[PDB]
């Protein structure tokens, strides 16, 4: 409703590696308007798909965000909410409430069962590197640019076999401590 407030929007996601030539204050009427028109706000794939690549074309409609707007849920296609969805789509890298380590594990947990799984995490990794551009994802360093490159690093790096499948008590613990781990688990 604060047109201010939307700001918090443009900035937040800029960093996300997401600019908007689409000001503030326009955001601010047509998020407002885009949930007063539909209910409360809930859209459909196909409706998202259109916002997404309407807002943020160069970055692959089916790499971050997409994914994250999966992750949310959506099972038999259906709809979901839009507000508590663009929650998601900052709550990834900006910094402004307190909790925010546990709330992860969210769009961690694709499936969505407090447990944390290979296929899972092999998502992520895939979906913020898909977006990143090819003639771009070159220039960073080799050894480390393939999904399942790193997905060794992140899962190597807890470290499991037998109760291979991370909760949302642990996953809150094994960060705790390796200090290690917050340099690349950066999920942007």
């Amino acid at each position: 409703g604060n047109s201010k407030s939307g700001a918090l929007s443009k900035e937040i996601l800029e960093e996300l590696q997401l600019n908007t030539k689409f000001t503030e204050e326009e955001l601010s009427s047509w998020y407002q308007s885009f949930l007063k028109e539909c209910p409360s706000g809930r859209i459909t794939r196909q409706e998202f798909q259109t916002i997404y690549s309407k807002f943020f074309p160069e970055a692959d409609p089916k790499a971050y965000a997409q994914h994250v707007f999966r992750s949310f849920d959506a099972n038999s296609d259906g709809t979901l909410d839009f507000k508590q969805y663009v929650i998601a789509l900052h709550m990834t890298s900006a910094g402004k409430t307190n909790q925010k380590l546990e709330w992860a594990f969210s769009l961690y947990d694709v499936d969505g069962n407090g447990t944390i799984s290979k296929n899972e995490v092999l998502e992520i990794v895939t979906a913020i590197f898909k977006m990143i551009s090819p003639e771009d994802t070159k220039h960073l360093p080799e050894d480390e640019n393939t999904p399942e490159k790193r997905a060794e690093k992140i899962w190597g790096f807890f470290g499991k076999k037998d109760d291979d499948k991370l909760t949302e008590k642990e996953f809150i613990e094994g960060t705790l401590a390796n200090k290690e781990i917050l340099r690349l688990i950066q999920f942007e």
